[PDB]
């Protein structure tokens, strides 16, 4: 394995660390100082994690997966977990013709889009995917392999596809697994 | 270039692995003690091996590809090659919403499926793409860029889209280059 | 920040390599000696640029890109940028069956299609897509994200899918800011 230590981990200086986070030597971590984890984490090789991003507990950030919180931030809420090679962004470029372009050129010609994104409970992304700024992705959703995420997305449903459409429920069983799993961690 | 001196491959003590065998110092070998890796093959920077993998010889795997072979196996055949960014999966979590997920929880609350997945000779996969597990891909088999893969394959044909559709017959004249090929040494 | 220092820069050995030019130590570079950058250039971690390659003014490579310029070359002009995951080739393999493949292989058995690939002015490049070889994309085309080009395309216009077909004109008035900026500078 290529996970930093107890050791190396207090030295990132993280805004925020929980226990039990493993994190790959290999990913990229910038301005860990806007960066809270929670507990049970593992980020593998070749994330980037830049800006603001918040990480609740129980997730896992498969590799290559970029999160770019710039300002507005990315959050995850417990039990979210993102597939490999997915990527997050909290600001986008126009793309219209209406702006100039990215972190070469300045301000006043460009018309970034950005916005929260937030990941809430249970979500799953699969691999290869896309989410855009400004997104909630509800509670419970699954999104397929190679989904591009331009919109809001309702609680406790799957969708897939460039960009994704709406297939079937998600089922709440894994509620119950939730709950019993919090009880074995009890008495 | 970044590959390994033949001396340091020997002391990353793969399952076995044979000769002029190039592999980028920038890829990411995890448990070498099941990998076995035959000769003339090429893995790129930003790969990923983890797990039960399996090379033959005639192979190259491209950069940012991840071969996760867990304990059941990814198996790649002689002259099978796989472009940039693929990802083969030999264990995924159930998406339904009936179970658990990922390698933070128990596995009793946790449905993985799991199984085997082999390319045979002369499979090509192309860049983006994601194979799942439990599949064979068929000899001569070319799957496009950015395609899916859920379902075993059909042997020399040509398949797109995600989840992958057979779109035509690949051609078999590859089957003679193989054979005036190896001739020739 | 990953990047190196304008001293280091220096020591890579670039053709050449003009001003505010900011390369993640964390990309790949192989021979640097084919490899020239105007000013205002960023590249991000996990990208590679291979062989022949040419960046022009205010352009960004973002993270995980890969530029594979061959013998032949990618030329990017300026204000062209290219998201995330990218992949450009200026040569690939034939994946019909009419030939063997990839470097483990000697050229008399492949049948390498190659040609030089152009993004002109103000091009941008969705994230996660792939250009193959020999094809212009157009001044001011912009190219969605998982977008497959295949073919040269024709200018001020924004193209999606897999391959990408047209969807609409993309607005001209980049250009006025442009001269805007310039003007200011
Ligand atoms: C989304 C997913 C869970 C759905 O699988 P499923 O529930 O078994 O449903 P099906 O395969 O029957 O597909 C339903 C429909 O959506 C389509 N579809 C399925 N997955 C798709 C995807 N990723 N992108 C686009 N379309 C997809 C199918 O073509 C089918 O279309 P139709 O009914 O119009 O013919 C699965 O296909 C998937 O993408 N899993 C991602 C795995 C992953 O990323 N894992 C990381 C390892 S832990
Ligand atoms: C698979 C591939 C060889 C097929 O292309 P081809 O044999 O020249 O055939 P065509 O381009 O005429 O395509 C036939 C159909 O498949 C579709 N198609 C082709 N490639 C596709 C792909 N990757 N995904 C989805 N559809 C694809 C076309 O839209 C066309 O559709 P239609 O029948 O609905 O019109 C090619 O497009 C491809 O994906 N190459 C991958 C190369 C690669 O990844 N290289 C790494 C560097 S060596
Ligand atoms: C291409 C893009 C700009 C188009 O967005 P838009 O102008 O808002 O257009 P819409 O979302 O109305 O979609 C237009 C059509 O294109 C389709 N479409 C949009 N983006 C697509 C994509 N990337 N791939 C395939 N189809 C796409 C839509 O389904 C719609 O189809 P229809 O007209 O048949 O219903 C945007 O969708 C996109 O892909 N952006 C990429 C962003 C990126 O990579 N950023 C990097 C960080 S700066
Ligand atoms: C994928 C990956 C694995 N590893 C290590 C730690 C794991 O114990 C081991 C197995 O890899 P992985 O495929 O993540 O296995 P699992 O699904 O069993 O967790 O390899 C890393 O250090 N970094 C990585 O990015
Ligand atoms: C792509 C890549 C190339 N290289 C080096 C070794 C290769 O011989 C050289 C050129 O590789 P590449 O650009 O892929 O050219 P080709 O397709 O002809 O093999 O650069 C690496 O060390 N690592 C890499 O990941
Ligand atoms: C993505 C990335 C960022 N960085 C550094 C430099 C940037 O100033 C910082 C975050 O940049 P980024 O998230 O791209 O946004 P911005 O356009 O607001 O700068 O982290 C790298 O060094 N390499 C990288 O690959
Ligand atoms: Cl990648």
């Amino acid at each position: 394995n290529s996970f930093y230590s107890q050791e190396e981990l207090k030295k990132i200086g993280f805004l925020s660390v929980g226990k039990n986070v493993l994190i790959s030597k290999k990913a990229s971590i910038y301005n860990p100082g806007v960066i809270s984890i929670g507990n049970n984490v593992r980020i593998d090789d070749f994330c980037i994690l830049s800006g603001k991003v918040t990480i609740g507990s129980y997730s896992h950030i498969a590799a290559y997966t970029a999160l770019y919180g710039g300002e507005v931030g990315i959050e995850m809420y417990d039990f979210a977990n993102i597939s490999s090679r997915t990527i997050v962004y909290a600001a986008i470029n126009d793309f219209s013709g209406n702006a100039l372009m990215g972190p070469t050129i300045p301000n006043q010609y460009k018309n970034v889009k950005t916005g929260k994104v937030i990941l809430k409970k249970h979500v799953i992304i699969g691999a290869h995917s896309i989410i855009f700024p400004n997104v909630v992705i509800g509670e419970g959703v699954a999104v397929g392999a190679m989904s591009m995420v331009k919109e809001s997305l309702d609680d406790w449903y799957i969708y897939v596809g460039v960009p994704v459409r709406k297939i079937k429920a998600r089922k709440r069983k894994i509620v119950e697994l939730e709950n019993e799993f919090l009880k074995s961690m009890n008495s």
